[PDB]
């Protein structure tokens, strides 16, 4: 996951005509750190989409704008629209990330 350092760079890559999913985080998260204990699996499994993430403290300007409302979030982009918004209450389980990007990309 390549982290995105500006709002610039974020427009950029969201407006992939390929699917894009972007982790918004934070450092000092404890489930945060949890999902990266076993999303690599996951992103292996979805290695035809591109993934990135996002310091929530670093580009308040898009975490605003895309509602982005607890971490880690989970947001999936395509020609620059948001597609899927997986909210943090329900991010806390590979079980839960599976099945919300199995439900975009069907």
């Amino acid at each position: 996951m390549q982290s995105i350092k500006s709002n610039e760079s974020f427009k950029s890559v969201i407006n992939s005509d390929t699917p894009v999913i972007v982790k918004f985080e934070a450092g000092w998260c404890p489930d945060c750190r949890a999902m990266d204990l076993w999303i690599d699996p996951i992103v292996e499994q979805y290695n035809d989409y591109q993934w990135y993430t996002v310091n929530r403290d670093e580009l308040e300007d898009v975490v605003v704008e895309n509602e982005v409302m607890g971490i880690p979030s989970l947001l999936v982009f395509k020609n620059g629209d948001k597609i899927a918004h997986l909210h943090s209450a329900n991010a806390k389980s590979p079980e839960q990330v599976e099945s919300f990007l199995a439900e975009t990309f069907k």
